[PDB]
């Protein structure tokens, strides 16, 4: 019994690599814990974000564990296991800038249960970010969110990876970036991002949704195995433990 | 009773010498070495991050006491700062995308000392320079690599200078650059990361000359701190610590002698 799991490796603490390229993070530890429950040999591979879904359908590997949110558009092309996590997103800017004054600092809005307050916070941020350049990783729930609420207000610059937009924020090429808050909180702690800060509000639900294992639609048995393993790992505190270990928070839905 | 205290600056952008964990904790050969040297010196070790561009003005400006950021001793640097006895030596090479015609550069698997094999090194340089004609080569500005490129490849290649290794590596993978030149252990570690899939170390490896030896950067007249580091490095070289840490981090011996 063997399962090849693809991750990106550019999204710490979910998935990243050590100095010599060894894949590590919450999803690597989770993949191994799930495969132990499934009684299967676990092979974790790296695949760039852009080609992660065509390589799954192309059978280069069997599953995706790369902090992939379940979205109706993705559900048209691939299948998903039951969720193991949920995404919370926010903006980061250079802490010195006037943009650090973004309203709603640290306030959290669920796009599902607080649609009225979230759309007001979004409207305030959009007006506040008028004429700025915002970096985002292309083909993400974050680029979808920016396209939906900030398009004619902000100049949206899309990047292949988080690392790429973060370097353009620190050089001053970008005014702000939008990404998963745990990813940004980890990134701004790195020496290269000295001076960067999380600002304004945090958003969950809606576009961001929940994170699950990406699988081919026809792999019903593999989905059934992952579903039983995630249920069992949620039930014995395994996922919560790994989340606290990596994120110092609980990302479980 | 209480130990003295030293603040050591590193860059954090030069794995496996110095880099950081996902949450910014500084790690690598120089972090392990800094802590081992401070234990020998019986001093409290505080390791801080400082970008390469401002690393020397912040040392002279007394933001910290020492630099352990894989800094080579050069006559130009010796005019402005002091150095401890060396703890390592730099080996440099080019990296390109393996699919580039540039990957066939003469001659992979070879090493040339610019000090002892000057004749064979200049002959190999003359071949690489002609081979790289009209290409764009990325390099970290104010390094032994930028000095080496300025000396032998200026006028043959378009040299593009970057503030960090990570920046030129991203421009190599996007195709903005044809090649990069940097420390081979740094490039060998970098090409193993998912972002640098397809990149490869090509052509020969160079040591000595411009590259020289790595030592702790200190304020020019901070003689007590230099005396402290010199005794610790001597003791650390004597018990195999530097060789051990070198093998642990690079899987090659970087010690000079
Ligand atoms: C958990 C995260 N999901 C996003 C971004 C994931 C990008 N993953 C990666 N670069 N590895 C998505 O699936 O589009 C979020 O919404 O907060
Ligand atoms: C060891 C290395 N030294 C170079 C490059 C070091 C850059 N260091 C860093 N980015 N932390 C130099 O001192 O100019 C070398 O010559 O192979
Ligand atoms: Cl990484
Ligand atoms: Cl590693
Ligand atoms: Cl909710
Ligand atoms: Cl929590
Ligand atoms: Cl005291
Ligand atoms: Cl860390
Ligand atoms: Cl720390
Ligand atoms: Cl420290
Ligand atoms: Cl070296
Ligand atoms: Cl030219
Ligand atoms: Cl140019
Ligand atoms: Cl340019
Ligand atoms: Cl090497
Ligand atoms: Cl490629
Ligand atoms: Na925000
Ligand atoms: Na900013
Ligand atoms: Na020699
Ligand atoms: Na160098
Ligand atoms: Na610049
Ligand atoms: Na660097
Ligand atoms: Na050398
Ligand atoms: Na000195
Ligand atoms: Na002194």
């Amino acid at each position: 019994k063997s399962i090849t799991i693809a991750t990106e490796g550019g999204y710490a603490p979910w998935n990243f690599s050590g100095p010599g390229g060894k894949l590590d993070g919450f999803e690597i530890d989770l993949a191994n814990a799930l495969c132990e429950k499934m009684k299967a040999k676990c092979q974790i591979v790296a695949q760039n974000w852009d080609g992660i879904m065509p390589s799954l359908t192309g059978k280069k590997y069997d599953a995706i564990m790369a902090a992939m949110s379940v979205t109706p558009k993705r559900q048209e092309v691939i299948g998903f296991s039951i969720p193991y996590a949920a995404g919370i997103n926010g903006f980061a800017v250079m802490g010195d800038s006037k943009l650090a004054e973004m309203p709603g600092l640290g306030e959290t809005y669920s796009l599902d249960s607080q649609a009225d307050a979230a759309k007001k916070a979004i409207a305030d941020i959009s007006s506040f970010l008028n004429g700025t350049t915002v970096g985002v990783q292309g083909s993400t729930t974050a680029s979808t969110f920016l396209d939906k609420y900030f398009k004619g207000s902000v100049d949206i610059k899309e990047y292949k990876s988080v690392e790429e937009h973060n370097l353009d924020l620190t050089s001053g090429r970008l005014d702000a970036v939008l990404a998963n808050a745990t990813v940004l909180a980890a990134a701004i702690e790195k020496p290269e991002m000295k001076g960067a800060k999380l600002v304004g509000p945090l958003f969950s639900g809606g576009e961001f949704g929940v994170v699950a294992v990406g699988l081919r639609k026809e792999d019903t048995a593999l989905k059934a195995d992952f579903d039983a393993a995630i249920k069992a790992a949620s039930e014995d505190g395994t996922i919560k433990t790994l989340s606290l270990k990596w994120f110092k928070v609980d990302v479980t839905p």
